[PDB]
């Protein structure tokens, strides 16, 4: 289904994904997604947040997001739980 | 109805109620509720947060709370909108 998300979720949320530390900074309806690799490099992707349709676009990859207070759960469109990412501020 | 709330909502939320500034600090499942009066006095009440049953106890007054990201909406049990308080971090 498509469930509308809260619109005010400014903050800096962190978590882990396939060994990389993820840092999501949300400013309004946009953001940045930063991955910290093993070697210490970082990959930075621009984010847009579609709150009505629950869509998080990271670079050009479409995700689903769910806001639970300080927690943001990020899912693949097929919600493959092997690929779910949990971020917390 | 009774809708369960996110459990991780640490932060400092502010708003206004009947001319007083309200500051809600949440730590885990507890908190403090501070009212700033006109004369500059403050009234401080202890808070408990019942996330499963959506109940916020402020001192000994029972409220309903709804978490929308950085926003916490606090309602009387009869949800009289004349008495709703919106707090944001
Ligand atoms: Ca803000
Ligand atoms: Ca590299
Ligand atoms: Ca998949
Ligand atoms: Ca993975
Ligand atoms: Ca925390
Ligand atoms: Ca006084
Ligand atoms: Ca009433
Ligand atoms: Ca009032």
């Amino acid at each position: 289904q498509p469930v509308a998300q809260p619109t005010d979720i400014d903050g800096t949320y962190t978590g882990q994904d396939d060994g990389d530390r993820i840092t999501l900074v949300v400013t309004g309806t946009t953001g940045t997604w930063t991955e910290l690799e093993s070697d210490g490099d970082q990959k930075v992707k621009q984010v847009t947040l579609d709150s009505a349709n629950q869509r998080m676009i990271i670079g050009d990859d479409v995700k689903i997001y769910t806001v639970n207070g300080n927690q943001i759960v990020v899912d693949d469109m097929d919600r493959d739980p092997s690929d779910q990412i949990v971020l917390t501020k």
